[PDB]
C-alpha cells in the first residue's frame, strides 16, 4: 500500500479490562465493559511489539477464564485450570499477552512475528477444555498487525460455532453492510465439534496470512471456498463489490445440510444511493 | 515454462450454450448439447481477461439454475433464487462470467487476478442452496488461465460428491489412462456433507494456485494427500509415472471407510506398448 | 541457517531392516529389531537423493505390507494387494524408496524435490486399505530433508490415530519434554475415520513446507492451530518456550468432545535446574 491507511510500529503498553458475564438468555460473553458483553467478545487489536495487560473480572457464578491463541503469554496467562490460571467467581486476575516483530536469531534464522488473525476464548466452563463456555459465547477475535500492513475500513467477525453463526439462531444472519469499493475486513473463526466451509458470493481472497497478494510473484492459492475445524482463524480483506457491483451477496457454510439449516447470512453492498439490485 | 506450451493472454469474448436436463436414471446433468449431458458437466476453459455469455436452457421440469465459483458475475448472474437468477422449467436465460488480470490498484495494492481451479453447480434445485441438484450430478469444473501458466496434454475432473466419486456407484472407478511422461492435469472438486482426504500412489504436487513449484524459492507444501470439504476445488498437473514409472496407480479417499466402501479409481500409466506392470 | 546444524546433500544407498508383528495386547507394530516394535513405528530419516532398500519381514499370521508417502517407489513397491506387492505370512520382501533433489526439466518447468514430512503405513490388514493394520499400530514416520534444511535438538512424533494420540488409552499423553531454548521437532500425523485440529499451547509454526520461515519474504499464515483428516502429514520446528517461558503448555485436538474425551497431552518445557513453574 502506497495511499491505502497503513499500520505503525509497536510497541505500546495496553491496558484494558475485560469482563466475563451471563447474558439474561443463558448465553456467556466476554465485554470491555460490566453490560455491554457481546457474543462475539470484542476485537482486540494490536501492533507486533505492543504488549498488553488485561484486568479480567469474572462477574459469573462459576470459573471462568482467558485463553489466547498465537500471542505470546507467560504460563501465569495460560487461562487453564492446570496451572492454577482461571479465576474464581467474581475474581479478578491480570492476564498479559506479548506480541513480537520477526528477525533473525543468533543461530542465523528467522523469528516468526506474532502477526496474523488470532482469537480468546474461556478453558475452563463445563469442561477443562472450555467447551461449556465456547458453546455458550465465550469467545472473541484478535488481531496483531504487521508495521505496513493494510488497514480496512471495517472489520467483521464471523464464527461458525457449532451449527450457529455467532451463536445466533437459524437463519438470522449476522447480515453486514458496505458500500461499493469499500475494503471489509473478514475475520473467520470456528468452534465446537464441527467441520465447516466458508463460502462468499462474488468475492475472493488469498489463502495467506494476510489474505492480500503481496504482489506478483505470491503462489497462495486465490480462493473463496475454506474449510475450517474447531479452534482455526484466519482473515482476509476483500473490495466489496470490485468487478461484481453492488448486491445482496450471500455467505454461508457450503456444508448441504448447514446451508440449508440456516448457516447463511448477508453481505449486503449498496450502491451510494443506498440501494440494492434486485434486494427488497 | 520455455517448451512447454504455455496459455497465452485473454481476454476475448465467448459464447456458449448450456443446459440442465434429466437423465433417464433419475440424476441430472450438464450439457453444451442437448442429448449430451454429462457428470460431471463439461470442463470451461478460459484465459483471464476473457467475458464468456452462457446462454442456459433448463429442459427441466423444475427450476434450476448455475452458479459459478471464483468468477467474477454481476448479482444477475448469482444463480440464487433470491435474486430471481434462476430459471424456469423450459426456460432460457444468458449468464455472463467474465475474468480479469492481477495488477495494481490507485491505491498501490495487488488486486488478485481470476486464475485457478474453480467449479460450477446448480443452486435451486431441491433446496435454494441446490442440495439436490448437486446431489443428482448438477456440477462441473472451471478452469481459468493465467497468461504463461503451463498447459497440460490432458485434463481430469475429479470429484467427490458425498460418499461418490463422480456420481459413480461403489468401486467403479473412474479409471484414468496415461503414458509415462503425460503431463496430467487433474481438477479436483468435493461437494455434499462430508469431508474427505484425497490420495495419489506414486505421484505428488505442489499446495499452491498451480500445483506447480514455480522454482526454488517457492515454500509451498509439497504433498500427496489433502483434505477437502463441500465446495472446495483445487488443481494440479502431474507428469505421469515420472520417478516411479509404469503401473496401475491408485488414487483414492483416504478416510478409511470411504475407501473400503468404493472411493477408490486407477490412474492407468502405460508403457509405450501399452502395457502396465503387475496389471490383469 | 548459518550456526544451526542443516542437512547435507544425498544421496547414499542405505540398507535397512524392518519388521511388522504382533504385540501382546493385540496391538501390531514396525520395529527395526525383532522384539522391539513401536507405536509408532521408528522414525525414518534420508536425505534428497538417498536410495533407501528396506528388507521387510512380516513376522505375524496374516499378510501385511509396507506403503510410503511422498517418497519415489517402482509399483514393485506399492505395497498393496492388487499389484502383488504385500508379504504372506513369516515372508520376507525388499522395499525400495527413492528420493530425489529439484531441479529443471528439459521442457523449462521445475521439477518438485522429496523434501517433506512423510509417514508409512501397512496396506492389506484388515482390509485391502489396511484399515485393520492403521488401527492396530501399523504406522510410523518418515522425513527427507533438503540440502540446507535446518536440523532439530529432538524430534517426536504425534499421530491422531482415530480418537487416540499414538494408539494410547484416553488422557495417557504422549508428554514430552524439553529445557528452555531447545529446538523441538513435530511429525503430526492423522489415520483413520475422522477429522482433527491439532493445537499447541505457548507456540505457533508457518503453515509452509518446513514450518520454518525463510525470512521476511515468506507469505504463509503463522499458526498454532491445524485441520488435519486421515493420512495427513505435515511437521514444523519450535524453539521451546521461546518468549513464553518454562511451563507445562498443552497440545490437544481442539474439536472440543476430543479433547474432552483424552486426545491431550503435555509439552513440558522445563528452566534449567529441570523445575515447570506451576507444574505438580
Ligand atoms: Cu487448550
Ligand atoms: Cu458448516
Ligand atoms: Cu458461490
Ligand atoms: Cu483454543
Ligand atoms: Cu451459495
Ligand atoms: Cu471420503
Ligand atoms: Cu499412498
Ligand atoms: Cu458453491
Ligand atoms: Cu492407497
Ligand atoms: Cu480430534
Ligand atoms: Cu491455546
Ligand atoms: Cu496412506
Amino acid at each position: 500500500g502506497i495511499t491505502a491507511r497503513t499500520a505503525p510500529a509497536g510497541g505500546e503498553v495496553r491496558h484494558l479490562k475485560m469482563y466475563a458475564e451471563k447474558l439474561a438468555d443463558g448465553q456467556m460473553g466476554y465485554g470491555f465493559e460490566k453490560g455491554k458483553a457481546s457474543v462475539p467478545g470484542p476485537l482486540i487489536e494490536v501492533n507486533e511489539g505492543d504488549t498488553l495487560h488485561i484486568e479480567f473480572t469474572n462477574t459469573m457464578d462459576v470459573r471462568a477464564s482467558l485463553h489466547v491463541h498465537g500471542l505470546d503469554y507467560e504460563i501465569s496467562s495460560d487461562g487453564t485450570a492446570m496451572n492454577k490460571s482461571d479465576v474464581e467467581p467474581g475474581g479478578t486476575r491480570t492476564y498479559t499477552w506479548r506480541t513480537h516483530k520477526p528477525g533473525r536469531r543468533d543461530d542465523g534464522t528467522w523469528r516468526p512475528g506474532s502477526a496474523g488473525y488470532w482469537h480468546y476464548h474461556d478453558h475452563v466452563v463445563g469442561t477443562e477444555h472450555g467447551t461449556g463456555g465456547i458453546r455458550n459465547g465465550l469467545y472473541g477475535p484478535v488481531i496483531v498487525r504487521r508495521k505496513g500492513d493494510v488497514l480496512p475500513d471495517a472489520t467483521h467477525t464471523i464464527v461458525f460455532n457449532d451449527m450457529t453463526i455467532n451463536n445466533r439462531k437459524p437463519h438470522t444472519g449476522p447480515d453486514f453492510e458496505a458500500t461499493v469499493g469499500d475494503r471489509v475486513e473478514i475475520v473467520m473463526i470456528t468452534h465446537g465439534e464441527y467441520y465447516h466451509t466458508f463460502h462468499m458470493h462474488g468475492h475472493r481472497w488469498a489463502d495467506n496470512r494476510t489474505g492480500i497478494l503481496t504482489g506478483p510473484d505470491d503462489p497462495s492459492r486465490v480462493i473463496d471456498n475454506k474449510i475450517t475445524g474447531p479452534a482455526d482463524s484466519f482473515g482476509f480483506q476483500i473490495i466489496a463489490g470490485e468487478g461484481v457491483g453492488a448486491g445482496a451477496w450471500m455467505y454461508h457454510c457450503h456444508v448441504q445440510s448447514h446451508s440449508d439449516m440456516g448457516m447463511v447470512g448477508l453481505f449486503l453492498v449498496k450502491k451510494p444511493d443506498g440501494t440494492i439490485p434486485g434486494y427488497e
